[PDB]
């Protein structure tokens, strides 16, 4: 048959073609800049309302990852987004790329820096504390004892409407529907 | 008076002179080694029962920090423990130094490496998922919306008995009772 022993297929989420469900959810991030890198804005987290991010930006890519500094996230998933960032912004008219984890915003910023992010103008590493937003869209990953990390997923939002949304069935090892290549194919 | 406007004093916890309350709590960490650094044990987290750590080690120092990679934790708090590690182990008969955060174990390991930890034989950066253990001893830090980080604190456990335990009143900025210097004064 199509799906053999214990295999699973990553499907498109029902979120597609609906309004981005920002609610009152907020994320934190710390800016990064190659000019004035010692400013307070590049040291301390700031809070962003998901609703404001979406209303102020016509085209937004969002991708979730289970754990800052973990192998699959660090080596196979996120570097592609950083590599294609200039092309996304300059050729595909992407305004913001948001990388979402439940990790603290200092760890997220250090991760971004380790991955070669020099400037957060068009890319931000967002903290979703307690997995609140990610659980709200059903893209969470249970890791035991009531603790949730983000799953691995990607989303495209255009003019406030979700045009692409899909999560991995095996987030620990797979980078497929969440890959920058699959996102590029849906822009 | 002794305590003026909005000031607070860090006191000794009532935990002192009582058995270490390990319960069934567990932590995760990833080992670090300068020989065989590419082994699976240095890539993937392993689980340790707090009860086993304490029963197998006569003298254990435990210190909690709110956020891997955050400024106070990274610059002022943890480096002292790493700096004194050899002295603690060789002169003060310390068997294990455990640095506790609620951060994922990959981020904790990367933090430890960034801080110059070369080997986890006597020092381990532990993950306390969801702040479960730290909340159980009342050393947590509320950060909003039901999310808890560790506070900043230190503890000494000798033959299964807590001999020192104290948390900061202002963990974001203060490193006093949680400092390696205060721990050294209570060994």
């Amino acid at each position: 048959g199509l799906v053999p022993r214990g295999s699973h297929m990553a499907s498109m989420s029902d979120l597609v073609n609906k309004k981005f469900p920002a609610g009152d959810y907020k994320f934190q991030y710390i800016a990064i800049s190659q000019s004035d890198a010692d400013s307070e804005s590049c040291k301390m987290p700031q809070t962003v309302e998901w609703s404001k991010l979406i209303s102020e930006n016509k085209k937004v890519i969002i991708t979730g990852a289970p754990a800052a500094f973990s192998p699959t996230c660090t080596v196979s998933h996120i570097p592609g987004y950083i590599n294609y960032l200039d092309e996304l912004v300059k050729e595909k008219e992407v305004d913001q790329v948001i990388v979402v984890t439940v990790d603290n915003p200092f760890a997220n910023q250090a991760w971004a820096k380790s991955l070669g992010v020099k400037d957060t103008t068009h890319i931000k590493f967002a903290s979703d504390p307690g997995c609140a937003f990610t659980k709200s869209i059903g893209f969470e990953l249970a890791v035991g004892d009531g603790v949730y990390w983000s799953g691995r997923w990607a989303m495209v939002v255009e003019n406030g409407i979700v045009t692409y949304a899909a999560k991995e069935t095996n987030p620990g090892t797979d980078v497929t529907v969440s890959s920058v290549e699959s996102v590029l194919a849906h822009l």
